């Protein structure tokens, strides 16, 4: 997946976990491709119901976390926001987290 967005404007990087369970799941977004464990350069983390942690108010989730609507919205993009991002759905048990890399390209307005 490559998302194309405009500089100075927001973008939404898509990430969905259809069978999300409030008592079982959690997730994080990070900058760079997903490492073996957790998120590198974490930008945002949820528990089962809500955002519990955030790098800054530049990053948010517009959808419902409870229903696995965990697409990341990045306000007011600049060139440094370009590149690969990691969306990581944390799943109970071992070696089974759903990891996904999303590339973001940005163009001049
Ligand atoms: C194989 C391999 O790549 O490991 C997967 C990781 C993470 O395991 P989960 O994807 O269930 O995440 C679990 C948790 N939510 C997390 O983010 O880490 O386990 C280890 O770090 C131990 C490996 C070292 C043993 C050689
Ligand atoms: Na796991």
């Amino acid at each position: 997946d490559t998302i194309i967005g405009f500089l100075g404007q927001p973008v939404t990087l898509p990430c969905h976990y259809l069978s999300w369970s409030q008592s079982r799941n959690s997730m994080c977004w990070g900058k760079g491709s997903c490492p073996n464990s957790k998120c590198n350069a974490e930008l945002l983390r949820t528990d089962g119901t809500r955002i519990i942690s955030r790098k800054s108010t530049k990053y948010t989730l517009l959808g419902k976390v409870q229903f696995g609507e965990v697409s990341l919205t990045i306000s007011n993009t600049n060139r440094g926001d370009s590149g690969v991002y990691c969306c990581r759905i944390e799943v109970p048990g071992w070696f089974n987290d759903v990891k996904k890399n999303v590339r973001l390209e940005l163009r001049r307005a």
